């Protein structure tokens, strides 16, 4: 049976989930939620996610929220020998996937996301202006974060090691929107980060979700 | 052999790791890192954590950072039948542990932590004053977050279900410092959240780490 993803397909946190689904070949459906109509706060959505945020996820009777929890459920349930993006079979490998999934959430996203938010999601979505001081500050922070990624990705093809993993998939959605800002060329200053990004953009599952991240 | 935790024992993110270690009965050592001397940026610390933050962790040749990644490595490595705080044996249970570990990081900590930071870690640690507007705003947010916890914890003894888990352990460290602020009595307005907190405070492993979270 279809598992179901609740939110607009464009949403970065929906795309984390839908990318994990494509990468394991799961049958799924995307049920839109209309921010313009406050559906994410409707009682039917609070049933799914009592904090009233997208995405939510339904597998039969199971209702999940927080894109990363959802994601790990998809990767565990549909795990084949050919697709172990969590490396739970290997304690040290599962540890490196964990470290870099935490780095995405606590170090990299907090430096990148406000540039996406200020340069893109504020003018284009909301209509509110671009805070050039939030941008200059996040950009300086992101330069320093990409110095450590550059080091990591000149030793290993992927963040976890020499295998694509959940760690890498975590970075795709917000970075894809970063690449539609005026600051996209920043990655060109980090040739190994760039090469890693192009390898990710070349994966069939990423090209398919990239396709869904338009209005 | 000792595994090693790098940071001051007081640190909330050190305590997440040290609590997971006590809860599985692992032999470990805490190697101090002196913020007053910038040791967290020393070259010896950047070897452990290239972003120059505590905690770091060493198991033999393995070097880990991000307290939650560390934590899951400890819980997987020292997993007994009697201590499965990740519930990886059960896909739905492992999913609920994930959801509420994400909620701690993305919903609960961002509303609680600035009250700890403003009321406690700024005057007592740093010497900078308390932003009463950050406090009033985080408190209103935290009230709404605790309404959803109150609902959850009137159906299940713990956030994951009727079993203590990593989800619950995640909430201990910052909440322990919240309980040393003037706003500690806030939990008394959420009788099930409170009862859950007292059950956590009664666990031998939590009393032992509580003991380490003083100057
Ligand atoms: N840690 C969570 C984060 C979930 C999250 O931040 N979701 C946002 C998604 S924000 C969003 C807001 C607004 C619009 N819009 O169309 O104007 C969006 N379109 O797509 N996503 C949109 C949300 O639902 N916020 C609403 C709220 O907190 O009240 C996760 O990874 O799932
Ligand atoms: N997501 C990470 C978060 C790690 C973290 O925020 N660590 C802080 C810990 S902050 C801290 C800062 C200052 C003092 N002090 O003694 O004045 C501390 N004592 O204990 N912890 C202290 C840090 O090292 N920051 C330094 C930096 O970013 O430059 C995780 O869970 O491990």
């Amino acid at each position: 049976a279809p598992v179901k993803v609740f939110g607009p397909a464009m949403s970065t946190n929906v795309a984390r989930v839908t990318l994990c689904l494509e990468e394991v070949g799961a049958e799924y459906e995307v049920v839109n939620i209309d921010f313009n109509t406050m559906e994410h706060k409707s009682p039917e959505h609070l049933a799914r996610n009592p904090f009233g945020q997208i995405p939510a996820f339904q597998d039969g009777d199971l209702l999940l929220w927080e894109s990363r929890a959802i994601s790990k459920y998809v990767l565990r349930k549909y795990k084949t020998d050919e697709v172990d993006l969590l490396r739970e079979s290997n304690l040290e490998e599962a540890a490196m996937v964990d470290v870099w999934t935490e780095v995405d959430a606590h170090t990299y996203n907090p430096a990148l996301s406000p540039i996406v938010y200020q340069c893109l999601f504020n003018p284009m979505m909301r209509g509110l202006p671009t805070d050039e001081k939030v941008v200059a500050e996040s950009l300086e922070k992101l330069k320093k974060v990409l110095e450590v990624y550059e080091a990591r990705l000149s030793k290993h093809s992927y963040l976890a090691g020499d295998f694509v993993s959940f760690a890498d998939l975590n970075h795709f959605p917000y970075t894809f929107y970063f690449m539609a800002t005026p600051h996209a060329a920043l990655f060109d200053s980090y040739p190994h980060v760039k090469a890693w990004w192009d390898r990710l953009m070349a994966r069939p599952a990423v090209k398919k979700i990239a396709a869904t991240m338009v209005p």
